[PDB]
DNA sequence: ACCTGTGACAAATTGCCCTCAGACCCGCCTT
DNA sequence: GTAAGGCGGGTCTGAGGGCAATTTGTCACAG
């Protein structure tokens, strides 16, 4: 009975750059929002802490080092570019922080055609934020039945989840990039991937998902 | 020229550990 | 002896300061 995000496409495949505890507390802003508004979300320590099976202590130091890591930060849409905050975090209270969600972002948070949708069980134990933007991309094609199959483009891949530079060089891209996220997904979700290059001359160019539920 | 994979090293991140003051609660002293 | 109401101290939190072991980001070399 975990709790279900939801959200546009558009943010599933939107450019931008944010860490894994960025992320976690990005996924429950969407919730709040949407149980609904004007963007002042809400995170408590303690509760953040039995979520993600931390401590209260090393809860504290996520929350608050990801909030402070939100500055100077954009959102980009294809071509629009928006800050994720529009005023500084604070704590009104002893375990208990207080933000200001851009209210220009709700509408792309929430078209009824369009739309990516897990349970957050299902992401909660992956680690590095890449194979999260990965495993974000594959539910957007998933079926009732949990399968799937869909080409990404590499270029596409490196400008929307912003690959860092060295990985424009292919073999790194899959020694560091590719390899490690599917054994984190295959290893930390419920869902069982496999690949296939797409290659034209001597380039490769797209990556070929499949996938099933177990 | 282009392509590949591997070995090295640097920079960043992980789950831990400790300390100490803030909020909350309630047994006991006082009247 | 009881009973109601305030206070000091103890427990629960979370805001800080750190750590070493692993992972991620970069580039030389060779095939
Ligand atoms: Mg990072
Ligand atoms: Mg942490
Ligand atoms: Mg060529
Ligand atoms: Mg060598
Ligand atoms: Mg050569």
């Amino acid at each position: 009975n975990s709790p279900r995000i939801v959200q546009s496409n558009d943010l599933t495949e939107a450019a931008y750059s944010l860490s894994r505890d960025q992320k976690r507390m990005l996924y429950l802003f969407v919730d709040q929002i949407r149980k609904s508004h004007d963007g002042i979300c809400e995170i408590h320590v303690a509760k953040y802490a039995e979520i993600f099976g931390l401590t209260s202590a090393e809860a504290s130091k996520d929350i608050r080092q990801a909030l402070k890591s939100f500055a100077g930060k954009e959102v980009v849409f294809y071509y629009e570019s928006f800050p994720w905050f529009i005023k500084p975090a604070h704590s009104p209270s002893r375990g208990l922080y207080s933000v200001h969600i851009n209210p220009y972002l709700i509408p792309f948070f929430i078209l009824q055609n369009r739309f990516t949708q897990f349970r957050l069980s299902e992401t909660k134990e992956i680690t590095n934020p890449y194979a999260m933007r990965l495993y974000e991309s594959l539910c957007q094609y998933r079926k009732p039945d949990g399968s799937g199959i869909v080409s990404l483009k590499i270029d596409w891949i490196i400008e929307r989840y912003q690959l860092p530079q060295s990985y424009q060089r292919m073999p790194d891209f899959r020694r560091r990039f590719l390899q490690v996220c599917v054994n984190e997904i295959n290893s930390r979700t419920p869902m069982r991937l496999s690949y296939i290059e797409k290659k034209k001359g001597r380039q490769t160019t797209h990556i070929v998902f499949s996938f099933r539920d177990i």
